[PDB]
């Protein structure tokens, strides 16, 4: 068997049916006999293709396959592979390197030095030092992206490998079965249950590795059996835990103090799946105050090793999530009571407020519905207006990284086909990855891109104005027509000035056959 | 002084008052203040803010000063630090970091492992251990990106560090000058000039880094005192010699059998400012044929050290051409005579056949017009139908990375503000750094657009033809409307469906007071 | 021809003739078939073996070859190479990889991640991706090691490749010549000469790439035509002029402060050779005294980017020292006066003053006698001690990393078999490479070995009391024989408890015809 042949049934053998890619002269003899069982999505620039494989990687649950051209390729991707690292997606990322027998002379296209290219941003980084190996090479990048933690990885091949014979030996990677689904030992997890037990007035904090887990419902049983409070941690890039349950409290604040004094009075803190904390804003204090001690269960040794304070246990997050839910007593204090809906801003028949729009949104979109985040200065607004039911209703770029979310959004609608998935994108976000619309359309991938356009980067204004920060240049976007770019590259577009405008919008958005840009002008920050 | 004020003071004292930025929190403090005698350039994602800046750096020959957000925002900007690295660009990346207090618990914005990020394709890459040390790592960064062989520095700095008080012994790095000005010594460049004058049959192969040193005339002078042929260097990202003189005998093809055949029988090659060689396909034979025996002048040991072939003089390339040129002796032979015009391909009243858009171009640009090529498979015609007859006035990615001429086409026209820029790029090539027509747009900088619409990644589709890879994926780009995008950015549309239609539409954007695109219906190839 | 014989070829082609190794498995095929014409010097440990080869490098200056065992073997020269990276050695180091179809699955000696291993101690460090390309990546070690700025190179190759079948074009490698032998233009170096002739109280500092260009005489020339005071650079690996010479005025205190004060009243100062300026000890101060300005002429880009004041030229050092020793005027002022001798410190009947060692061995030693100091707290009493008449007279290790000095001496021996060497090494430093001394006696190499045996790390002490810290651990090395472990290599050995025996001694070394190594008891510090 040829090295093209034995990597295209290891893949199929270890569940990869998919390549997303944007192609080039290093990697045809890849591609070329495509198998017909594989799907090739396409995308015209490198940070589009990686976040479209990354929101179907983090909706699917399970590992997506890309392959770029080279350097040029592999470094327009690595601000999207910032995002990866955060949010611990699995991405086995593949380049095409130069024919063997040119790299030494540094040909066109050669990847130099290829495996440091996108340290420090991958688990797992290699070129291979014969064809014969590329299968085993293969195998081991699967692996090692799709082994907690998950995370991206990448691998060059030289372009002259994949018509080489293949090691007969190769056949015994196709099955491989490799596992870290585990908890803490039964006597220590004893130990922790009964902490859990004894608690006076218990608070769980949830990140995003709960909702990669799909270890969300285990969390609300948990979170009803102690009667306890549920924060999802600051910098939330996806939604662990239902929003309008009655112990939900929404987003942390990224801040030290600030989360100090929110658990103040708590005397046992239970993280589950986040870092201990993705603070943002530099509000120092101290890091819990007296009488609050922090227990942390994540399954990222380096989130353990670097937290600044409490208890940590490196285990996956399915399993402890379910062990402790069915483990733990009942408590007899009274469940907590859910927090209230949020007022109606006052609006008038002008630009929209951004309440106005996710109370809108709620309103009228399916409960299954699936958000985007890439609206910097409305998070806060967003995680309180949206009642998100279900895993999987929310992403948000994990590193700040703008430009995810616009590709992103076509991934998970790739994903989850039966669930609308709705971007809402401010208008400096919706610039970085603006070429991904094209894959919706071309695909027919029927995602709704909600376009916030307020002509700033509001987000900085605001902090720029909190720093008494003046003269600050390059804070505007003016001039941006978001319904001809959409149009550009084949997606209906829409635009709404006023309330009128943004209900008949949705109405048409929602029942349309295809991708739809609706772009709102929102009001000035 | 405070950091940001010496740091300000120590870049204008250094020739640099112009930033190329996308802004973030990071960077807030460094922008804050900003110096009314220093202008801001905003692009919409980083590969432009990276690409504008290279073109402006490349042809105003002069280092160029960017500022990118963390991780993500240096990331975005990978892909074009490849070109630039090839072009040996001088570029001063900086990015901003975290406060110091937050980076060990890497909060949001933390740029792990900074350093390594962008390497390795930056000759220094730095985060400095204290804010006092900022200014001389800035005066490092400096001189490192500006000194033989030029290219890409970064340097990270903490936000916090900007407000700190300077070093008072800063002062020192203000008016540092650093040479490397240099020439071969006297006995050995005598030597040098000696087997110059004795060849019987010499010929001369030119690369971009002529172009880059301006060393244009002193090697038509050279080439004129040797009757040489003169050739430019495979993969060329720069014109280096006046394309009508008649010592010119074009680009020479990127193989090894076909640069051998090509120089069989001259006795003496010169290669100066160049790789020995750039080779792109695989076309395997002998590096350099019986008889013929190779010298190169480079100033890059990176360069000399990897020549398969040949001597070599590590050295600046604008001091050894001016040497050269005004010692050799004057030959007896004959004059090389100058190569035909290009012929006039058969064009019916469809779309247009490139070889027609070239001549047109050629029969309605400027004398003093600068292109960019982002055609790839139309890049051998290109060549043969421009007469470019000045330094300056040609730029192609030189890592071949796409997304390289759109926005650095912006960058050269706001450098060379008296010469026409014209930017012919493929409707693939067009996607990758759309965004930057913004930018053009905002600042009314008139570069003009030529958008070679053929509906397919031609170069990748004649490749696969050639190697009969049958079943390839993803060649195909139908569906885009360049019109829209234009509009989408603020820049005045044109299209082009036959030579009618091209030569209007040229008229009218040579005589626009801004940018302009336009999309030229091209032949499938 | 197979790639071992190719590499050979090469190998004597571009002037290597000697194999310093510690030899191992992987290397095994490499070193089988060992060439007649070629010699290996074993040495028993790693950083005795790059320390040989190092001296060895430095003294014939001309590129050393050493050969190591994988990860380990490398590893363990580490140290080793952070003295060569400062003394910027040509040293092409390469060690033995596992087979390609092992390195995959990790076997045992599996050097991983090989490339990354020695960074960031080398200049260029490198796999190749196939056996073919093995005689090419040489190539490109030996140019990388060889050219300005020199240093040591890592090339890693997997055993399976040296009996494969090397490219036929690997024959154009052979005979190639690389230059970097440059000076600064003429208009320029003009500019310079102008401004040393102009000076009214010029000095002159000069750096180890003096006496590794072996332009010594030239820059006793050059400070003779301009009348100047000669400093040595501070921390000095080298020893770049005679030093008894009328001009010369020592070795430069290695502080901020210390050093402006020194060149306070000096107008111009010209540094050639030297980093600006390798401080030690933290003397915050001015860098330069108002009235004075910097010129420094350095063969490394580094070295010019990070200096903190002064112009700078990057460019040759032998070169730039002829043509200006060459061009300057012989200025009317005075030559200065030579330093008075220094001062015979009282001694009595016990234990020897340094300052009676370093006298003694001046009475005694031959006048071309080499040095190596690695007698840590001595320094300064060596340099007023000893007169250093000629060029390669003096090793100091570089990056201040003990370790260098005992191999170091072997190979220097090695390298210059006319002229004595003889090592002043301190109790401590003299374990660290202890088993070198093997190496001398093997191959009878009749270096002199001084052992200033004081009981303690005595510079340490007497930082540690400067800082007035108390109750710092591990600042005493009792109870170590120096006869006894030179009895163990095979070394002659002799004791000095007092003059009377410090003088036979002595007199016995010098008339041996081997190596020999006199322990002395020096006072307590
Ligand atoms: C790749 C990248 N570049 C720059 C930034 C810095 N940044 C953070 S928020 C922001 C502005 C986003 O503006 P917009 O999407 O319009 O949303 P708004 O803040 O107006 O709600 C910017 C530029 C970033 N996070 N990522
Ligand atoms: C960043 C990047 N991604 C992918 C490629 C691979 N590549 C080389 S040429 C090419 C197609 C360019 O198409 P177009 O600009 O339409 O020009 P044409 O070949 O049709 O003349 C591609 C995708 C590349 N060189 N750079
Ligand atoms: C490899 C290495 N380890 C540790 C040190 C720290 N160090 C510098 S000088 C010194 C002591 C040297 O003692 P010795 O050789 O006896 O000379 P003395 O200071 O007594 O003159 C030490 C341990 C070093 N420079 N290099
Ligand atoms: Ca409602
Ligand atoms: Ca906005
Ligand atoms: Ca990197
Ligand atoms: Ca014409
Ligand atoms: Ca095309
Ligand atoms: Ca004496
Ligand atoms: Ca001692
Ligand atoms: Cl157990
Ligand atoms: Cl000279
Ligand atoms: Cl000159
Ligand atoms: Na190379
Ligand atoms: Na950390
Ligand atoms: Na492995």
């Amino acid at each position: 068997a040829s090295v093209h042949g034995t990597t295209y049934e290891l893949l199929r053998r270890q569940g990869i049916d998919t390549v997303f890619g944007n192609p080039g002269s290093n990697e045809l003899p890849f591609l070329k006999d495509f198998p017909e069982d594989f799907r090739y999505i396409l995308a015209l620039q490198e940070a589009c293709v990686v976040g479209i494989a990354d929101g179907y990687a983090q909706a699917s649950r399970k590992p997506a396959f890309i392959n770029l051209h080279s350097a040029a390729g592999t470094g327009n991707a690595m601000g999207a592979l910032s995002n990866a690292w955060n949010s611990h997606s699995p991405l086995i990322v593949t380049a095409g390197q130069q024919t063997r027998a040119m790299i030494g002379v540094e040909a066109l296209l050669t990847n130099v030095d290829a495996a440091n290219l996108p340290r420090p941003l991958v688990k797992w980084s290699y070129e291979p030092a014969s064809a014969a190996e590329v299968p085993h090479a293969m195998s081991e990048a699967i692996h090692m992206a799709s082994m907690a933690p998950q995370g991206p990885v990448y691998l060059s091949v030289p372009y002259d490998d994949w018509d080489k014979d293949a090691d007969p030996q190769s056949h015994h990677l196709f099955d491989r079965h490799v596992s870290s689904s585990v908890r803490l030992n039964d006597q220590d997890l004893d130990i922790l249950v009964k902490a859990l037990n004894s608690a006076s007035n218990p608070a769980i904090v949830l990140g995003p590795d709960v909702d990669a887990a799909n270890a969300n419902a285990d969390c609300v049983m948990l979170a009803e059996r102690l009667k306890a409070p549920v924060w999802v941690a600051p910098s939330a890039p996806r939604c662990p835990f239902p929003t309008r349950h009655p112990c939900f409290r929404g987003l942390m604040p990224a801040g030290i103090a600030a989360i100090s004094q929110l658990l103040e009075g708590h005397d046992v803190v239970l993280v589950i799946g986040a870092p201990v904390f993705r603070y943002h804003q530099y509000d120092p204090g101290q890091y819990l105050k007296p009488g609050t001690r922090l227990i942390s269960v994540t399954c990222d040794p380096l989130e353990a090793a670097r937290a600044p304070m409490g208890d940590a246990i490196v285990a996956d997050i399915g399993a402890m999530a379910s062990a402790l839910a069915n483990l733990v007593e009942e408590s007899s204090r009274q469940l907590p009571t859910a927090a209230p809906e949020p007022a109606k801003v006052d609006q008038d028949a002008g630009r929209l407020h951004p309440e106005t729009v996710f109370d809108t949104l709620n309103d009228m979109a399916p409960e299954n519905a699936i958000y985007l985040n890439e609206s910097t200065s409305t998070t806060a607004q967003m995680w309180q207006r949206l009642n998100m039911r279900n895993p999987g209703s929310y992403y948000f770029c994990a590193a700040g990284g703008l430009g995810f979310a616009l590709p992103a959004a076509i991934g998970v609608q790739l994903a989850e086909p039966e669930r609308q998935v709705i971007a809402v994108i401010g208008d400096g976000s919706a610039n970085y990855s603006i070429s991904a619309l094209w894959t919706a359309a071309q695909y027919n991938i029927p995602t709704i891109f909600v376009i916030m356009n307020n002509g700033t980067y509001g987000a900085l204004r605001w902090f720029a104005g909190v720093l008494e920060a003046e003269n600050v240049p390059g804070l505007d976007v003016p001039g941006i027509d978001f319904r001809a770019l959409a149009k550009g590259y084949g997606v209906q577009a829409l635009k709404a000035d006023n309330l009128e405008q943004l209900k008949g919008s949705l109405q048409e958005a929602l029942s349309a056959k295809g991708p739809v840009l609706i772009e709102v002008s929102t009001v000035s920050p």
